């Protein structure tokens, strides 16, 4: 039948600001910083870590994932 | 039948900013920063680490994907 | 049948400023740096890490991706 | 059938500024590298690290990628 | 059937800037540097590290890439 | 059938600038370098190192890769 | 400023029929006919006679229609 | 500014029958006939007499139309 | 500043069927017939007679039209 | 400034009949006849008389049309 | 500045059929005839009779057309 | 500054029939005859009478067309 499952965003005479990181001052400190540091023997299958506007679209269809 | 799953932006008569990471001022400092570092024997499959307006698509259709 | 799944964009009389990192000033500082760093033994198989309007687009169409 | 996956951007009267990295002052710092560093028996298999408005299409049908 | 899988963009009437690295000073500094360093045994298989509206488009059709 | 998956830009009364790596003042810095270093025993099968409106295409049709 | 007076139709996964003038039958009739028959001295500045999915967009900016 | 002022339809996995006159059977009859007949002196000056899917776009920009 | 009016249509993965006239039988009848008959010191300006998805786009600019 | 209009048309994995005027079977009848007959001293300026998708554009800048 | 009023058709991986008259059978019948007939002192300036996917465009530019 | 007035079609992958009169059967009938009869003292300066694909494009360009 019919499937729409989509980012669908429509602007129309319109002003939008969005998925801003703004730094102004920064000293000694660590700022907005996505990392994932220090893994030992691990099994991650599908761990998006998105962030300021970005996007992960996964399509999987009859798609197998198999980590054995 | 009929499937859409897409990201789908439409501007008319529009202004938008997004996405947009901004360091005015650093020192001595880690400011923003997109980053994976100390792995051992880890096993990741599909973890996108997405930011600033990035996109990442993946259309697996009737595909395996196996690590054994 | 219909399969539409991709990064669908279209602009009219519009004004878009997107996926911009700006440094005014560093000193001593990492600022916005996409890495990756020490790795041992791992297996990734799909992993965009992905910044800045940058894309990855990955069609996978009965497409197999055997690690053993 | 009709399948269209594909980075579909159309623009008309429209202004667009994006993927742009900008550096104003530098001083001893590290400032937006793109990086990969130090891998030891490390077993990737698509991992696109894209940045600054780049693209990265890969397009795998009935295609075997196969390492053992 | 029919397949478009494409980096289709279209401009018209527009005016675009897009994928800029600009330094504008730089002292001991590693500034927008795309690099891959100290890899040891490393089994790397389809991994474009791209930046700076760079493109890559890789179309495998019934194509193996066997790594044995 | 048919399949159209290419890199198709078409421009029409437009003005559009990208891909441009802009240093202005350079000292003791190594400033937007593509490179690759220090490589030890390493098996890399597909890796685009692309970068400022660069470009990489590969068509690989019923076309095996066999590296053993 | 923006002004948007467009006949702006847009259609997703949708089915529309529409505009149809349809004769099965007819034995001296005159079905669905538009016509103007019989005018004498007549004076018609803007008269969109219009049917069956048929437009008529008039954009008139600062354009004078002058009958005198 | 920004104007927008246009027949717009976008059609998306959709299906659409429009603007379709259809006679099966006619005998002695007159069926969907556009005409203007008999005039005599007439004055028309923007008269679109639009039918079946047609279409009439008339931009008049600073133009002038003066009949005396 | 911007100004769009045209006649826009943009088909994806869609069908459509429009401005047909479509006749099967006929005898002794006057089917579908644009006509203009029998006019006697007519003064017509701008009178577009359109049918069967046919189109007529008329941009005047500063362009005067002066009958007298 | 920008200026666009135009008659856009832009198909994509679509199927598109139109403007088709189909007879099958006519006898003593006149079937679909685009004709303008009798006229006796008329002054006719912009009269598009269009049919079966035909098309009709007329530009006119700072171009005067003076019937006197 | 920037002018664009065309006819812009752009087909991709597409089937379109239009402007196609078809007449299967015909006896002591009139079918289709784009005619101008019996005219008298007439004075016709831009007067497009169109038919069938046929196409008629007037660039006028700075163009004075004087009937006096 | 920039001007494009053209009937600008580009064709991909795509299939078009368009612009085709077709007889199977005539007896005794006058079918799909463009023609322009009997005309006494008229006066037509730009009167295009086109049909079946054909195509009439006029540039007139500051060209004066003085009938006196």
């Amino acid at each position: 039948g019919q499937d729409m499952q989509s980012l669908f965003t429509q602007y129309f005479q319109s002003m939008t600001e969005y998925g801003k990181d703004l730094v102004e001052k920064a000293k000694t400190s660590e700022i907005q910083s996505q990392a994932k540091a220090y893994f030992e023997k691990t099994h991650e299958q599908l761990t998006p870590l998105v962030r300021s506007a970005g996007t992960s679209l996964v399509n999987f269809f009859s798609s197998l994932m198999n980590l054995e």
